């Protein structure tokens, strides 16, 4: 892997700043943990976390989901999740009081009635549906996506975005405003991002330009960036997944105290690391 000098990592989809033409175990629920961990942290600065709802649709097996009430529960952050997917749930979220497991596929007659039953309690949306995928299949994808935050009306949202590629373009389409968090420990050529908003909802219309754009900016960060070495970057591991990893991890909170910043990120990792079972 070749070195390479960073001062932080490409923490959003807009910072990657060159382009290239494209040609560990569990890593999946690593990489919903970090991404859903980061997500959640950032609301819970803005002090709007607490007292909310989470609602995951598509969250089965969704074993790294008792990572994270576990995780704001022993912070005393008092969340309910409500957790639907027509798969069966990892049995390890069995048997929590604070945790709802809906075996039932999402429509909109069913989305209008979750909100009926959660209202006016503040919603924050999680949504990981997937049904290879073609792009029709992304379409209808992304449409529910967008009657997920119309009907549920969340405070803030994290949705499963990657864009159709180009040479499987089929139409233009709208996707929620937001910001297009990065994700660490993806599949080694994945332009999957997690669209991640916090409502004050504009859409904003998808090209075939912009699935160029993102299949070769997500392709050189797939095959440059993320194959480097952070030789400035003082943690036992310098791969840049774990370089990315640790800018996401220093902004998640923790009821114990740490003499340094890298000590905090080193037991957390060691923690989630330890829980999904990964050397
Ligand atoms: N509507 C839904 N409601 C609930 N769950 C759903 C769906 C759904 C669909 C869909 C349709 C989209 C558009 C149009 C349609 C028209 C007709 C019928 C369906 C659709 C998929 N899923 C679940 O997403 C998981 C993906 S991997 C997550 C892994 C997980 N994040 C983990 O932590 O492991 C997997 O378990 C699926 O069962």
């Amino acid at each position: 892997m070749d070195v390479v000098s960073l001062d932080k990592p490409f923490m959003y989809f807009e910072e990657i700043d060159n382009e290239l033409d494209y040609e560990l175990p569990y890593q999946g629920q690593l990489k919903l943990l970090l991404g859903e961990l980061f997500f959640l942290s950032k609301l819970q600065r803005h002090g709007i976390l607490d007292g909310a709802t989470v609602v995951y649709i598509g969250s089965a097996p969704g074993t790294h989901i008792r990572y994270l009430r576990d995780h704001f529960y022993n912070l005393g952050v008092i969340i309910k999740w409500m957790l639907i997917d027509g798969r069966h749930h990892d049995p390890i979220l069995n048997g929590l009081r604070d945790v709802t497991l809906v075996t039932r596929f999402v429509d909109e007659e069913y989305l209008r009635s979750i909100k009926k039953q959660l209202h006016p309690s503040k919603i924050i949306l999680i949504s990981d549906v997937r049904s290879e995928p073609s792009t029709a299949d992304l379409l209808s994808n992304y449409a529910l996506q967008n009657v997920m935050i119309s009907i549920l009306n969340p405070v803030a949202s994290s949705l499963k975005w990657r864009c159709p590629f180009p040479d499987q373009w089929i139409k233009d389409f709208y996707i929620p405003h937001g910001n297009k968090m990065l994700q660490p420990f993806a599949p080694s050529y994945s332009a999957e991002m997690r669209l991640l908003s916090i409502y004050t909802m504009r859409l904003t219309r998808v090209t075939k330009s912009d699935a160029v754009n993102y299949e070769k900016k997500m392709y050189y960060l797939n095959k440059i960036v993320r194959n480097k070495v952070v030789i400035n970057f003082d943690y036992p591991n310098q791969e840049y997944d774990y370089f990315h990893m640790y800018f996401m991890l220093r902004t998640v909170y923790c009821n114990k105290t740490f003499p340094t910043t890298k000590a905090k990120i080193l037991f957390l990792q060691q923690s989630i690391f330890r829980f999904l079972n990964i050397p």
